[PDB]
Parts: structure tokens; C-alpha cells; sequence
């Protein structure tokens, strides 16, 4: 039974874009690059304030008492090994997002500086991009993961967002408005979420194709229409086999920038990167638009509130993996599990790559050129012998991510479509996929030169209204917990 | 029982430097801005390092087993409500300078920068000036307060400074050579403090009347016709009883406090007051051990002089108030938990400041950075007002501010002045009102007498030496945490 | 009984190490050098990550649950008490360079600054030498000197080193390819960091005799044989125990010109330091935990090469000695009281010596009067006293001191390396450990012949490239120091309540939502 009334108000969202920005263009690159405008400087505040309260709040829910309880009926077990388990959140923490911001990310950090600091300083170049990929996101998808194994598990409620409501708004089913609101925001957040990897990951590949078989926006089209086409074809069983062929691919690539490139400097950034990050991870997290002397607003608006925007409306899909692969878990060992190992991948994976890229700015090799983030990974890998040919895996690895990224988005997305039923419809899945794929392609068009900047603009803006849910989601979240029997037991 | 054995070195010592400020002259203005100064450079080492001490002692206790232990019998219902049960402390600690340096503090780190530090730095700037008034501070207080309301509302020994230190004295000889001393310290510092702060808060309400009065601020008339309005302000606040004074007065306050707060928030720079929320926390986490750190070591020693003005003789200037305050804090607490307590006098008025300063000094720092200025020859009475007649419907909050200034010294007199009867009184949590009131009286004339040499001056002076006379204290503070855990060690 | 396929095999390369020193130098000192600048280059990294990895890990053991678990069976009181307990502990500890580097270390880095910051930086002079001193030193100690502990004496089984690695690699069948390596290793690594330690040791003493004219040589030989003649005994007067008048002895004595250079010396801005240097400890924490050799800019290779990574190479390499050593002395103590008696006491001492002395000699920097002289560390400690009210009576003192606090490290190291031969015994037995002293000596004369400085200078080098697999060692033993500790009766015994006690309440809680659900069917 396909929820209607969550289907199609998502729909009319996701395909106006679809229609008032690839033709009808102009209004809609200037509607977006203004209103994110308009949300970055009024509600900056707001996402970074909160965005270290998830690190805080979820920390404390671990040591809290909680911690005991075990997402399932009492006294349950894991379904799975703890290794096995591990290793689904290593392969958890990777894909597109890796792949496109692990050269340029801390490279840019390195070369152009930072806020409140200057150029070429690797410290600080490290300990910013850990910043974004390691607590802060996890926390989020902490948050989520737990509110959605905590009702779906141990109160056993529908697998939807706004079943993890109940305690403070059910009222319920929490339906008509707000429940039918949190889970129509958990949609169309999820859209625009994976249809901002989808995008870039789509002009990372372009990219990437004048690195071999040799700008026309055409391919771009021709780029998605052949991936968003092999997901249809593989939305028909898959998934499973796949997202273990990516990590053959993308450990092939690490494990030869690391081989291949400078080993004992990447080695270093390891200790470096993790060091740096502890100690300026306040400063860090007090970094708002008044700093620097009311100077690091704009730095502010294409990096942190971005990525914070990103991982806010990549919750509901992440952390429906984490619950989906946790069950029998005490959420102690849930929580220190989704932060601590997935970080390991990121830290590891920007010293590889980022890691590199600081040396060759350093010894003058400098892989910058012209400053195309979707063209600096390449621009590695070239600079190394064997990298032409490993320049195409990487490729080839892109497309098996973007395929993935929108099987496992969709089956989320059908999932809380229809009632959160976990049998995901084989129809309802692909016809979330394609409508991705859509307004991934959409922010890439409806810009062109930019592109890049209205692909990380909408999406700060599609975020921003889920922000407020996940906000909730503590409330709603730390009220279920003391009305916990175990928790009232003690 | 008008206690006695202890006044009387009180009375006659609070009465010899007042005649050493009137009388001799220099020879007492040569003790303030060298004795201060002596402290300083020999005691600094300590303020700062039991400063910060004080601050993870409360935590550490407030987070273990003990935090659970209710000051009482084990059923009792809190004598006060809740909001009303935290407006009390906080208007019962914090003087008047809050009003101002909420303003001038921010902005003068950031114009002129601290040790260390480049100048014009937001984060620095919004951090140092809370870790002056936020966490710091409420822990030299917390720790004289619980060590009391435990003595007592716990043990039972009179509420007196010298019962909470029985565990470690010979339990009973805190009535002879250090429980006399002791007590009479806290009356003399208790005295001075409130001396002081009540003829020299009456200059501060001159210059703040710039808006109304405008000069001349008639030379004496007003600043005694402030005196008067002031001393007959309180001294019925406490007398009347908690119940209308104190605690009505304390939670008026608070509420135009909160509203001339929310005022300039809406119509200031909202999303700026905004950033500085996180802002502000961030940097303070961020810097808080650099600078329990910072000593007259650095920067290759050259900050002796900047801590002289600031961390420093805020140090002094705060354990100056903890006899008078912890002692206030516990009788507002009859069964109040431990761990409560603490994040009550901790977590909220640090919570307070943090906002307070980020909406204040927010706006100062914002208007300093788009070129208009509110310094304006750099007096800190008149900058809140200039904060504020920048903005629309100023002039008018201009006279809510006087009143606030007002009641932010009422209220820590007042609340103050009832302590300096009940440790006057062998510990009596309700004090006679002839004595409560006779304190509060014998205040106002040794404050208003220093209004003779011409002006302020002598009450900076007699400041500064009450500060070198209530050192003795942060030995107190050290010793009173040592007999607080071998005393709640000795429980149940 | 003893151990013929340890102690021979290990007597073979402590020989041939000899010949390479001696009969060739160049070949031997050009290696030395080139060796360390490859482990500082290639496993830097590593000692850098986890000597941070190390400080957490007894940290959050000591506040754990394990904690109580005391050493040794479940009653048994401690073998010595504290006061002297901690105070042998610091003295196989801290060798001569405490003297001769607590002083000119703060001094140097306040001078020359350090990477990342600006010169005359007092904060983060007091702050790095700290770092180097304090929480991360004593780890590599705590951990070692832990799983050992517990091993022997809760467990049962031999003082040995690699009876800590049964828990990963056999009951006693790790006796081969490995475990016997890494015994052999430690006496290696023992005999030659207590043979340079007397070389090296000597160099210095003379060096720095000059304080209250001659060179050295010769008359230098005679000064390593009233030290190696009296950490050789030792031996009787105790029995084995003649260390409690020594090591307890570094109290008095060292306290003594601590307290002088404290009370004539700059008494306030030692104070002042006191928060300064705690305070700017915690806030550098992470930062310098963090400096590599990519930061600063791709620049701290070499600073780090001449001071963090050697310190800590050079750490791991003495781990065995005072692992060994601080596993007895500790006996009947629990995990906890043992943590903070190898981490918060020294770290605690070394801060206040740094202060004063360190202390001042940044002060007399900062007026004018540096102590500075040509960069010798040997004569910047007296140098420095010598510019106080009983400067030559002092550094008297400080020379019978520089004498002490030597012998502490090799009447200790002794009695260790004596233990590691005979198949890890606790007790005397003169000989054999005197045997392994005076064999100590030879190297230590020998090696100071045909090299001059170079030789003590590169052995004590390769000693430690020898040693680094150690490294891995003090890794691994974190692995086996949990495994092991983990499987404690009174441990297995509280989870095994804890399980139990989940199973019982989930019966209680399934049967009553039974009752009350059918009760309320009662309502229908
Ligand atoms: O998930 C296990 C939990 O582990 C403890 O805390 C959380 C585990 C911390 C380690 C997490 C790491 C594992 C993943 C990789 C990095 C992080 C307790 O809270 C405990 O109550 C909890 O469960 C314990 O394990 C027993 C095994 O069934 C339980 O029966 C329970 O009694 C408890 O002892
Ligand atoms: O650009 C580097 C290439 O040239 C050589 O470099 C060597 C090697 O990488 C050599 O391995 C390196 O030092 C070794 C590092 C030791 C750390 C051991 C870990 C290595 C892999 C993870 C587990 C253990 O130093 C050199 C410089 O990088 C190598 O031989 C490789 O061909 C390749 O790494
Ligand atoms: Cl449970
Ligand atoms: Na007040
Ligand atoms: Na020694």
C-alpha cells in the first residue's frame, strides 16, 4: 500500500525543480544562489550551533545509562558478528563524497588557507576537513540511525521518521500534518542529498573522460542517462554485489596513491590529521561568520554549512542503514561504533589523497591547475606512474558509486514512501531513482560555469527545513529512552 | 545573642581604616596601590591555579556520589521556588558591574587585544571576558556556599564561616584562634565590600545619568541623594524578610535585566548576537587552558601588568565577595540537592553571562567593526549608554538601564547586608531587624563618608585594600575544600 | 639456574657490536647515524601516533573497572609502601639527564623556539619540555610495567618479559621464533643502554666537573669505576635491596638544591610557572601530539629527529629495564594505585623540576644574564647554580648527584638484566648480575677507545635501532595486558553476575506484562 499522501507532495517538490530550473533556468539559478544566501546568513548560526550539540548530545546519550539498552526486545543480541558489523560501516563511509573532496578538500585548505589562520599549513588543513567528515557527520547519522532502530526495534513502530515522533507529537500516528510533514521532509531531503553526490560524482566523471577518450554539457546527460539507466537495469534484484566490487576499486586506488606516492608523508598525516583535530576541534567548532573580524562568512557558506547542510539531508537514508544493521546492539556500542569506524575510512582516505596533494604543491608539482575540483583527482593519480591507467578505474569506480548510492537511496526512500514497509516495491524504488537522478542533473544544467555552486546551493537549501527535524529528533529521542522499561527498571 | 567577641575587632577595624582614608590621607592611598599591587605580584601564582582548581573541584564532586545527597534530612521540599531560587544567587552575586563591563568588557579586548594576542580578535575577545565572569568566578562561590549549606541544612553546626571548617579545626575551637578570625575577616570583608560598593556604585549612577540628570551630577547632592535613595532602597528589602524583598526584588530585577537583554537583541544585530552564541562557547573551550595558563610568565613576561588589571584582581575582587555570598547562596537552599546546587550556581549564571556579554559586548564589537564606534573617550558609565542610544527607542531604555543599575547593587546589598547579621548573630538564619538594618545603616555612613575628598578616589582606595584584606580568603577556599570532602566523606 | 640460549646469543652480538666500534669506527659510526635517520624517517610516524595511543590507554584502564584488580593474589599487602615505592620508580626512571637536560631544555627551547612558534615563547617552553617528560615517557613505563605486574604475580607466572605474550601466542609455547627474541632483545637493549648510560654517563661527569680545570681522559676512567663499583654494590645490603638507600636517597638530595634553586632563585616566576606550565601543557596537548614531520609546512623533520622521535625511540628502548623494575616494588598494589604512582607522581616532579630549574634559566635569559656557555649542556647546570648564593657548595651536591642518579639505573638495570638471564628469578644471587656489570663496564671503556666521543655517541645510537622493534612490542603488549587482564577470576566473575543478572530481570519484566496484560483482559 503506497502512502499517496507522502508520494506525491514529495513529488510536486521534486519535479517542479525538474521543470522551473532545467528549461526555465534563469529564475531558478538566481532564486537558489540568493536564498541560500538568504538561509546562510540567518540561519548559520543555527547550523553550527547544533551541528556541535549532535557531537555533545550523542556522546553523552553513550556514557548516559541508555547505553545499556538494547535496540530490540530485552536482553536481545546482534544479528550479525561485530567485525562483519564493522565492516559494513567502513564500506558505509565511502563512495562519491570521498572521492570528489579527498584531493581538493584539504588541497584548497592548504593552497588558499583558511579563516583565522594562513596558507600552507597542513595542521590546519587536516584537522578542517577532519572536521567535516569525521564526529560531526556521524553524529547526525547517529541521531537518526538511533531514533529509527529505537522505535522501529525496541517500541516496534512503522520504520518511518515520524514514527521516531511519537513521543512528543503523537498525537497518534502523528498523521495529517507533521507526521505526514517529517516524513515528506525526510523524502525530499534524501533526494536532494544523493542527488548532490549523484551530480557531482555525474562532473567528476566528465572530468575524469579527458583523461582518455576526451566540456560539452551534452556528455554530462550522456553521463547520467547511461548510469541512471544501468540502475534501472540493476534495480530488477544488484545492490548487494556491487557495493562489494567498489571496495576492490576504491582500495585498489588508496592502497596505490599510498604505495605509489610519497608512503612516509601520508603515513605521517595519519597521527598529524588526528592530533590537529583534537586540538582545534572548539576553535573549530567556534568558527562562525563574525570570525575572522566578522570575516569568515563567505568561507563559512562553501565549506562547513555546506557539508553540515549535506549531512543533515543525508540522515534519513544513513541513518536507516545504521539502524537496518545494528539490531541487537546496546546503543552504547551503537553510538561508538557509527563515530568511531567510519572515521577511520576518512582520515585514512584524505591522506591518501589530500595528503599527496599537499606534498606536490610543496615540491612543485603542484596538481592544481585552473582549480576544477572535479578534475584535481586525475590531475593526482596522472602525476604518478601507472595513474593513467588507474585514472580510469577511478572512473569506472564512480560509476559503480553512483549506481549504488541510488539503489540504496531509493530502497530508503520507497521504504518510507509506503508505511515504512521494509520490503522495498521494485517500482517505487526505480521511480525514486530516475526522479534523483533528475535533479541531480537539473543543478548540474541550471548552471553550467558554477554548476558546482547551485549543486552544494539547493541542497543547503533542501536541507535546512529537515535541520529542525533532526533538532527534534533529540527531543523526541530522549524522551523514549526514560520511558524505557530497562531505563525504569534501574 | 548579638555575637559579639567578634564585632568588636570588626567595628573598631572597619572604623580605624576609615579614619585612615579621612585622616592621615596618601599614607593610605600609598597602601591600596602598593599593598594591591603586592599581593598581585606574590599571591598571583595562586589565584590563578586554585582558580582553576576551584573549577574542576565542584565539577568532580557535583558529578560524583556526593552530587546526590539532598542538604536536609532527606525529605524537604526547597524553602524558595525554582526561578526565584536561581534570580536570588545570581542577583545576589553579581554587582552592578555587570551592567557595564558587558559592554566595555568585550569591546576593549577586542580594540586593544590580550597577551598573546594579535588585537581585534571576535574569539579572544568574547572568551577571555567569560572566562573572567562565567565558570571561574561561580566556582569560588559555589564552593564557600555548598561547604556552608552543608555544614548546616546537612550537619547542623550554625550557619557560621568557621562551622564549615570544624571538620578540619579542632571541631570546636573554631570559636578561638582562627574561628574568631575568621569571622571577623568575613565581617570586615563583608563591610568594606558592600562599603564600598554601595558610595562608589552611586558615582557610577552619576555618570550614567548623562541621559537624564546631565550634569553637573551636583556634586555631592546627587551622589547623596543617590546614597539616600540607595540606602533607603534596601535595608528594607532585608529586613522585610526574603519573601517581598529579597526575593520579589531579586526577580524584578532579573526581569528588566532579561527585557533591556532582549531589547537591544531584536532591534541590535540579531543574527551577529546570534553567532556569537556558538562563537563565544567555541572559543571559550577552545582557549580555557591558555589561559588558566596565562601567568605574568608571558608573554616572556610582560602580561604581570594586564593580569594586575584584569584576571587577577578579578580573582581577589571575587574571593573579596564569597563571605557574604556563599553564605546567602546556602540559606536559599534549605533542601537542595548537591549536584542541584552546583549546577545552579554554575551552570545557569554562566549560561547567563555567556548570553548576556554575546548580546552586549556582540553589538559593541559589531558596531567598533562597521566603523561606528560607541567608545567614545572610553568611560565605561557612559558606553552602555552609548550602546544603547544607537538604537531605536535608546533614550528610552536609557532609564530602565538606571533603574537596573540600581537594583543590580540593591540587590546584592540588601541580600548581603541580612549575612552580616546572622554571622553576627552566632548564625541565626533569621536575623533580628534592628541588627540587620543596623549593619546596613553603619555601611551607608562609612560609604558616604568617604565622599569628602571631592569624590571616588578614597572608595577605589579602600577597595583596593579591602581586596588585600579578604586575600587571606583564597587560602579559605583552598582549606574550605579540603574540609568539605573530609566532611562529606564522614556522612552516611 | 640460567638461560643458555638467551644469554649466550645475546653476549654473541653485544660482542660483535664491540668490534664494530672499536676495530673499524666510520663504518660503525656512519651507520649509527645512518640507521636512527631512517626508523626517525620511516617509523616516526608510528612512534609518534601511538606514544599519544599509549598516554589514553592505561588512562581510561586505570578509571576502568580492571582497576581494582590488585597485583598479585586477591589480599596481600603492599611489599614496600609507598613514599620509597615511587621513589625507586623515578630513580630506574629518569637517568642523568634529568640533570643535564632539565635545566638546558627549557632553556633551549625558549632560546632557539620551537617549530611552529616564534622564540621566547615561555608558554610553549615549558610546554614541550613536559611532553617529552611526563605523561608520555611514563606510559611506555606504566604499560610495560603493567602487564608484567599483573602477569607474575596475579597470574602466576615468570618474571620474564615475554610471560606477558602467553596470552597472544601460547600458555609457554611461545618459546621460539618469538618470545625468546624478545627476551633476548631485552637484555640486549638492557646491556647496552646501561653500558652507554656508564660511558656517556662518565663523559659528562668529568665534562662537568670542571665546576668547582683539566680535561678528561684517564683520569675520567676512574670516575666510571667508583660508579661501576657501586651500582655493582648494590648486590648485598639489601640482599638485592641496597637500591632503597640509594633511590631513596634522591629525595633528600635532590629536593635539597631544588628547594635552593627555589628559594635563592627567582621564587615567583618558578610559581607563577607552576599553573603556566600545567595550564599551557593541557592546551599544547593535542597540538604537539599532532606534530609530525609534515608540519610545520613541511619543515619539523629534523626537530623532531633531534628531539621528539629520538625521546621517544629512546624511551621505548629503556621500557624493559624499568618495566621490569617497576614490576616488583609494586606487588599487592592495585592496577590503579600502580598507574598513578608510574604517571602522576613523576609527571607531578618533573614538572616542579622543571620549573625551578628550567624555570630560572629562562629568567636569567630574559635579564641579561644568560647561562648560555658555548651550548654545553654539561656546564649550563652549573653554570646556572653557580650564579646563586652557594654556587660551588651546590654544585657539589648536584655532582654527588649527577654520581647517584646514575648507579640507580644500573644497580636497578642490573638486577633486571640478572632476572632476564636466569629464567626470570627475583632474587640477589650476587654474581651473574655482577657478572652482567662488570661486562656492562667493558663496553663502556672499550667502546670509548678508537672513536673518541663519536663511539659512545653512535653506539648508544645503534642500541637504540636495535631496540626499535620494541616499538611493536609495548603495541602488542597493550593487546595481551587486556586479553589477559580480562580473564581475572574477579573480573570473569562480575560480568558472569552482570549476565545472570540481565537474564533474571528480563524474567521478572516478560512475566509480569503477562499478568497485567491478561489482568487487564479481566476488564474487558
Ligand atoms: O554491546 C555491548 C555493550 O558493551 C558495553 O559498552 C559498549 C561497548 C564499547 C566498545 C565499542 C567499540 C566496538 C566497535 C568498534 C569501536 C567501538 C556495555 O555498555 C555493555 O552493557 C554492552 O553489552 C555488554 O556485553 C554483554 C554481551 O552480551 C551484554 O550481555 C551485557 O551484559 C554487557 O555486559
Ligand atoms: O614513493 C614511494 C615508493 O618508493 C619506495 O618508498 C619507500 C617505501 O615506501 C618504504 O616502505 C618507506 O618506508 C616504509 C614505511 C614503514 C611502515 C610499515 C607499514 C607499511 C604498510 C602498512 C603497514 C606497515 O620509505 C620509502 C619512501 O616512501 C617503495 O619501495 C615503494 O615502491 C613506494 O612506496
Ligand atoms: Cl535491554
Ligand atoms: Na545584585
Ligand atoms: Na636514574
Amino acid at each position: 500500500s503506497l502512502n499517496w499522501s507522502v508520494i506525491v507532495p514529495a513529488l510536486v517538490i521534486v519535479l517542479a525543480t525538474v521543470v522551473w530550473g532545467i528549461g526555465f533556468k534563469d529564475s531558478f539559478t538566481n532564486f537558489a544562489s540568493s536564498a541560500l544566501s538568504a538561509v546562510v546568513d540567518n540561519l548559520g548560526w543555527a547550523f553550527i550551533l547544533f551541528g556541535t550539540v549532535f557531537v555533545f548530545f550523542i556522546v553523552v546519550i553513550a556514557a548516559s545509562k541508555f547505553g545499556t539498552i538494547r535496540l530490540g526486545r530485552i536482553d536481545e543480541a546482534p544479528e550479525f558478528r561485530t567485525v562483519s558489523w564493522i565492516s559494513m560501516m567502513f564500506a558505509a563511509g565511502m563512495g562519491i563524497d570521498l572521492m570528489f573532496y579527498g584531493t581538493t578538500e584539504p588541497l584548497t585548505f592548504y593552497r588558499n588557507g583558511v579563516p583565522g589562520h594562513d596558507e600552507h599549513n597542513v595542521g590546519v588543513a587536516m584537522s578542517t576537513t577532519m572536521f567535516h567528515w569525521t564526529l560531526h557527520p556521524w553524529a547526525i547519522y547517529a541521531i537518526v540511525g538511533l531514533a529509527i532502530a529505537y522505535s522501529t526495534f525496541r517500541v516496534g513502530r512503522k520504520q518511518l521518521l515520524s514514527s521516531a515522533f511519537v513521543p512528543l507529537i503523537g498525537e497518534k500516528g502523528a498523521e495529517g500534518w507533521l507526521g505526514k510533514l517529517i516524513d515528506i521532509l525526510a523524502i525530499i531531503a534524501t533526494v536532494f542529498g544523493t542527488a548532490c553526490s549523484l551530480g557531482l560524482g555525474a562532473l567528476q566523471i566528465g572530468a575524469g573522460l579527458s583523461a582518455a577518450n576526451i566540456p560539452s554539457d551534452w556528455t554530462i546527460v550522456g553521463i547520467v542517462s547511461v548510469l541512471t539507466l544501468a540502475f534501472i537495469f540493476s534495480a530488477i534484484s544488484g545492490i548487494q554485489y556491487l557495493s562489494n566490487a567498489n571496495m576492490v576499486l576504491a582500495a585498489l586506488l588508496a592502497i596505490f596513491v599510498f604505495v605509489v606516492g610519497p608512503t612516509v608523508s601520508i603515513l605521517n598525516l595519519l597521527p598529524g590529521s588526528i592530533g590537529n583535530y583534537l586540538s582545534n576541534f572548539f576553535q573549530m567548532a567556534g568558527r562562525t561568520a563574525m570570525s575572522a573580524d566578522g570575516t569568515a562568512g563567505e568561507w563559512l557558506g562553501s565549506w562547513t554549512i555546506f557539508y553540515w547542510a549535506w549531512w543533515i539531508s543525508w540522515s534519513p537514508f544513513v541513518g536507516m542503514f545504521l539502524a537496518r544493521i545494528s539490531r541487537g546492539r546496546s546503543i552504547r556500542e551503537f553510538i561508538l561504533g557509527v563515530l568511531l569506524v567510519p572515521a577511520g575510512v576518512s582520515t585514512v582516505w584524505f591522506s591518501i589523497f589530500g595528503g599527496t596533494a599537499i606534498v606536490f604543491e610543496q615540491n612543485g608539482e603542484s596538481i592544481w591547475g585552473d582549480g576544477a575540483a572535479e578534475e584535481q583527482l586525475f590531475g593526482l593519480l596522472h602525476a604518478l606512474p601507472g595513474g593513467q591507467i588507474m585514472g580510469i578505474i577511478a572512473m569506472i569506480l564512480l560509476g559503480t558509486f553512483f549506481i549504488t548510492s541510488a539503489d540504496s537511496a531509493s530502497t530508503v526512500m520507497g521504504t518510507m514512501s509506503q508505511h515504512g514497509q521494509l520490503e522495498a516495491n521494485k517500482w517505487v524504488t526505480a521511480a525514486w531513482g530516475v526522479a534523483t537522478a533528475a535533479i541531480g542533473l537539473t543543478l548540474l544544467l541550471s548552471g553550467g560555469d558554477n554548476a558546482l555552486s547551485n549543486l552544494q546551493n539547493v541542497t543547503i537549501v533542501a536541507a535546512t527545513p529537515f535541520l529542525f527535524v533532526v533538532i527534534g529528533l533529540m527531543f523526541a529521542l530522549v524522551k523514549d529512552l526514560s520511558n524505557d522499561v530497562i531505563y525504569l527498571e534501574y
